[PDB]
């Protein structure tokens, strides 16, 4: 994985912006507590064998002297190991916040929550990539920082310490054995992941014959069915997935061999290397004039060799985890590339859109879907603020395609388009959109709260806007202007359309779409809404099947879904 | 959980039927290798400290004497340790097979795969209750057998051995400290699972505001959208789920306290109790007149106290796992009771069904849906073998209720019914049912090839049956009478209906239902099928919307869907 490091650097520069920040501060703090954690671990090794030497030296003075050193130093030892884990966890959180604040300026920039989900197919689940995969990526880049550099400082320190303690060949025949036996064991157990997938395949298709029996049992039951679908499930279970007995038999024999040359013969090698200074009376540098320092020197060397040996089991596992980290940075870099692709207008684009006021002419503009299939050839019409348009047709596949192009939600396949910008086009579907929040932020949704007051507005004006739609009892009944509850369930039917009309009245757009929305609204207040929009100047694009709504539309556009149209 | 043991006993008698079987044999073998594993663990404790005493006694004779004992005994130690794991795994598999061969005799008895699915509501997913929860239950009843009795034999053995080695108060002040400090730690860390759910709630609703943004982005993008839905997700993240920082701060302080009184102060207590025979120079029974055998006695007592202390951490965890085992035996006993309930008929039954030949009369019998509704007040008609019946109506909700009652798939809501038993009623839906297996078994499905010969039939006759349906080229195209690949994909169209008609011809039932099946079959083939059925005498209950198919039905039944019928 050569490009994995190159891709990981780009993400790292996002999560470590400058050289003076808390993330840089935590990185130094963890590195300081990684070094000081190894010293505390060695100090326990040296002090621990001095409590034990004083116990069996039968001196109460030596036992008290070295037990009190342990008691005095354990508040500091516990501080080091536990403030290192605090620094790791805080770095995981700081990394996640740094990435999220970068993956959400690109995501929610112009229309990218929409284009990346319902206009391209690069990412199947956008949501799972911005909340779930971001958390696991950050939890693995500092996990690899710790799990790789923690059992590496002591590897260097124990090799440096076991040398000049059991000789240079001491922690080298242990390295040779742990590596040679590790490679041989891994090669020997090759058919473990080979028959793990076979078990998973047999498990996966044992649930299939069960699910196929249930979601299809209607026909199996009329004619008897059982005793034939019973032997189908039985054969998949009794015959197919009972290699577990062959899998269990292999794991027993493999376990019998890997528990000898990696668990008991590894210690036999450990005894041999450590015992060289002791079973050699002509050893000048080390023990030659020692009486009970032989005891402390052995268990210091014996405990160091055990920690040096078991640090490889954690540096090997850390390298294995790097493959998972390589998988995560692939999806993050894929998501980052996709977000940067759509932010420039990529996923088409030949046509030009020029922002104009009260001009919506579609002069020589096709109606191609984002794939490219043109369904309307020669759209050419203009309407002005003051004349309504009724859209007619059997709603096949083109009714909900002119609006998407109109709102710039879909690409323009050539031609010149004039229309107001995003803030003036309004679309009201059959079920209106209710916002997660209070009752006040359902009338003023696309506007915020702080910038709502600067428009010279008041809650009384919000009430009278909401009163014009024949809805004044909900405000008092629900709990007030700041009552927070789910408005998709606590509201059902006409009141949603009434609140949508109230929002439209409050915002006062230039053009509005009423696609099969006014279906549970009284006809008198419907005419009132039409008159209000006409007198204030809210042009409406009415889509309806009711024949009585044909008196407030100066123009009329019809789509057949076959290729032609009349205006 | 008093009844949990009572329920677990009933399941155990299923998986341990008699006192002479493999499960009894494995249970004794595991118990034998559980006792002999503790002896091998103690023998390593005693032998291990004799290699170390020989090393630092600087005698090569003692090092070789006790290293060769370790080398000679390590094939047997590994054999004992890995034959226990083999016995556990084999018991897990033998338990799963014993339960499955009991949960599938009750499941596939008469219509219970069908009744439990869409006639009861006790189990929502019966599929993941006979393959997935059965495996995890058996994997936990013997995991509890090992994980509870393994760190209990050594608990008794180490207490018996540490006593008379460091005195009776030795492994009692350690029991007192571990139990008392364990309770204090658990009580102190009460607000860990209390704020774990708060994090999960905040995590779960951070994914909600993301998913609600995606599955609803169509209307959001038509407004300006962002800067209002951007601050909704931001507030759920930046404000709400940063209790992690308060969760991280608590875990640092809580960890700082539990790493002192349970990790470093536990050893300080361990030093104090073990050291009593040594610093007491007047200890008469123990090492009063000994050489430096205090070395071997200390580390034998020191290693035993560490294994005795750490055997409690596994007996505590074993008890915690019992709660999960209590959950599993609830679903297994719930499934077992539902299986036994339906085998007699429960979920109704007022009417009586008496088997007969060629008569399907419905004198004074309603067609009630097995819920609290009735769609036909009283059906009353009879047909004779040889007279086809056409069923009319726009198949709303009553057409697919006469057939279910006819096949005994639904209960009889009073009245007297005469009809042939399960093997003679036939129902062919719009898409026929194809069976996992060869091409031969798609013609003879509810029969087996083993019982296919007892009818005096041959593959030539099967081909002849396949010839009458105007479909004979598929046999030699797919690979013969043994082509295995699934037939819901290779066949797409009228071939499935042709094979269903071939199966109908082969089985020669008394009555058959042709509910909207013949929709991709040429009219000549329809006439041939009807003529062949009339000649042989297979009465047909035809459901069709074609007016031309009205000349070969002596009778005619009409379900208007209002509550009455026309026969
Ligand atoms: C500073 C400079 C001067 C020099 C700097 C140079 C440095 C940086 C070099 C850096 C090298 C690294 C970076 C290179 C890595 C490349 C490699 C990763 C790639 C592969 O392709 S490689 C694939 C498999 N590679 C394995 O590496 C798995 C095996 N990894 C294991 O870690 C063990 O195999 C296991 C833990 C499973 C062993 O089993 P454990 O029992 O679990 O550990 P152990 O058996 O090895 O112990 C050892 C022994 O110490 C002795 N000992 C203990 N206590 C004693 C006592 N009281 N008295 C006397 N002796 C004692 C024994 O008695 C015995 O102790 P026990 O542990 O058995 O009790
Ligand atoms: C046979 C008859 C005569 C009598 C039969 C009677 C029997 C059956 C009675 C049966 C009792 C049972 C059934 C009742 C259970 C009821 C209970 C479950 C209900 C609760 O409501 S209870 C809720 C929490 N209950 C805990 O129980 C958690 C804490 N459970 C732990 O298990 C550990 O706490 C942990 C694993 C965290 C170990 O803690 P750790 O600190 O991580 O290890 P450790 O330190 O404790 O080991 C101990 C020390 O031995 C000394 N020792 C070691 N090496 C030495 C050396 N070389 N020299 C000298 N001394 C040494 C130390 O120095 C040191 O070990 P080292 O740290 O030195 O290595």
């Amino acid at each position: 994985d050569k490009v994995f490091f190159s891709r990981l650097i780009q993400i790292l520069k996002i999560m470590v912006p400058r050289t003076f920040c808390k993330e840089t501060g935590y990185l130094v703090l963890i590195a300081v507590m990684l070094v000081s954690r190894t010293y505390c671990d060695v100090w326990m090794i040296q002090n621990g064998t001095l409590i034990e030497s004083g116990i069996i030296g039968r001196s109460r003075k030596d036992f008290k002297r070295y037990l009190l050193n342990f008691i005095a130093a354990m508040p500091l030892i516990s501080l080091v190991n536990n403030f290192l884990k605090y620094g790791l966890n805080e770095l995981k959180l700081c990394f996640r916040v740094r990435l999220t604040k970068y993956l959400y300026e690109e995501y929610l920039q112009a229309f990218t929550y929409y284009k990346m989900g319902n206009l391209d197919n690069r990412i199947a689940n956008p949501d799972q990539l911005l909340t779930q995969d971001v958390e696991k990526f950050c939890n693995s880049v500092v996990d690899l920082y710790s799990n790789l550099s923690k059992p590496f400082l002591d590897i260097v320190l124990y090799i440096f310490k076991l040398t000049s303690a059991i000789g240079a060949q001491g922690p080298a025949s242990m390295m040779a054995y742990l590596v040679v036996s590790g490679l041989f064991l891994t090669r020997l157990r090759r058919p473990i992941g080979k028959m793990t997938i076979t078990e998973q395949k047999y498990e996966g298709e044992y649930r299939y014959v069960n699910s196929r029996l249930i979601t299809n049992s209607e026909e199996i039951a009329f004619y008897n069915g059982n005793k034939r679908e019973k032997q189908t499930v039985h054969s998949v279970f009794r015959k197919l997935v009972e290699h577990l007995h062959n899998f269990i038999l292999f794991r027993f024999s493999m376990g019998f061999i890997d528990s000898i040359i990696a668990k008991y013969l590894a210690t036999v090698v450990g005894y041999l290397v450590v015992s060289r200074p002791f079973l050699d009376l002509s050893h000048p540098r080390h023990l030659k004039s020692t009486h009970s320092e032989l005891l402390e020197d052995y268990y210091q060397s014996g405990r160091m060799l055990l920690r040096m040996s078991q640090a490889l089991g954690r540096i090997v596992l850390a390298g294995r985890e790097m493959t998972r980290l390589a998988g995560f940075t692939a999806r993050i870099t894929e998501l980052m590339q996709v977000l940067k692709d759509l932010n420039h207008g990529k996923y088409p684009g030949a046509g030009e859109i020029i922002i104009a006021d009260n001009i919506i002419k579609f002069d020589h503009v096709p109606l191609a879907t984002p794939n490219g299939d043109v369904l309307i050839r020669d759209l050419n019409f203009e309407v002005r603020s003051g004349a309504n348009v009724l859209i007619c047709g059997p709603n096949g596949c083109g009714k909900s395609s002119l609006f998407r192009v109109l709102g710039e939600l879909w690409p323009l396949f050539g031609g010149r388009l004039t229309k107001p910008e995003r803030g003036k086009l309004f679309y009201v579907p059959q079920r209106p959109y209710m916002t997660l929040g209070t009752l006040r932020d359902q009338v003023i949704y696309p506007d915020g709260r702080e910038d709502q007051k600067r428009k010279g507005i008041s809650d009384l004006v919000l009430k009278e806007y909401l009163d014009n739609v024949q809805l004044g009892h909900i405000l008092e009944r629900e709990g007030g202007w700041d009552s927070v509850q789910d408005w998709m369930d606590v509201l059902s039917g006409g009141e949603k359309q009434r609140m949508a009309m109230a929002r439209l009245f409050y915002h006062k757009p230039q053009f509005a779409i009423l696609d099969e929305c006014t279906s549970a609204v009284s006809v008198d207040v419907e005419g009132y809404i039409y008159s209000h929009c006409r007198k204030v100047g809210i042009t409406l694009f009415t889509v309806s099947h009711r024949k009585s709504l044909w008196k407030h539309h100066e123009y009329y556009l019809h789509m057949d879904g076959r290729g032609n149209y009349e205006f």
